[PDB]
């Protein structure tokens, strides 16, 4: 595969603020700063570590090619 | 198997529109853009990645076949 | 074992009705059209795939025999 | 080990009434009719398979021995 | 390493009542009474089988040492 | 890799009081103890366990530096 990393390396490298909706319904904002198979880095004020087994879906805030 | 990739294979290829639930009970609607074993590509105004441990159920608005 | 299969088996055989609920606690109902290890297709205006990991149990709405 | 399955046996073998709350909150109640690492079928009306991944905890209605 | 059985080990060996909260934001108390790698035995009336899964955080009632 | 345990490190060397927020949206506040792949000690008036597939999201209280 994999559909993941080129999705979130584009949102990375053009430093796409984009959206994290969590499996709560809660938004975070920011832009992604580094992931793994594990977390996503986001980074504004400081960086969060974000657990992807909580990430519902990344909603870019606005049209992102990488594929 | 195995079914999930036929079923999602025939909403790609037909561009099907599709809702689909979170295990949080929001609902998400666009067109299957691509997918894997652990993200969905979700599309309509931006694309979206869709984490398949977070959704509960793709629900097609229309019949589609496939097996 | 294994106990999943043949309930389901016995549930999509006989075409029992059944309520599917997630793990959120909101209910689907339906026939179960086919499954596997990771989703069942549940049948009735269209049919939607439900992912297993999301569900929290099912519920026929009759008595099934199996084992 | 393990814990789950003399738990569980005693459970059934006595026939004990249990609670089973789900991850969502939600009381289930009944008698074990059988279970193996993934399912348990909890009996009353019908026998309903309750996915072991959405259950928070397994309450019997008395004190129950085992280990 | 690891972490998780020295820290219940302690709580279990000196009694120590907890509250254990569970991924619905749900709080259980009592003394854990064994554990392996699947679930945790809690007890005050009945034994009850709290699968680890849906386990969010295991606060003791009072500062407990292991490590 | 990997991005989770420099990051948890950083925050535990520094003893950089943080917020840990849970899948379910509650907040939890203190600095890490110790950590493993499984859990999380955190620490203030007890240390309390926390379970890594229950967590969402960690925020440092002040921007924190390691990779």
């Amino acid at each position: 595969q994999s559909l993941q990393d080129p999705f979130l390396n584009a949102l990375r490298r053009e430093r796409v603020p984009v959206s994290i909706y969590l499996v709560n319904g809660i938004k975070l904002q920011g832009q992604i700063e580094s992931f793994d198979q594990f977390v996503i880095l986001l980074k504004n004020t400081v960086s969060q570590m974000v657990y992807k087994h909580a990430i519902s879906t990344v909603v870019p805030s606005r049209p992102v090619s990488h594929h």
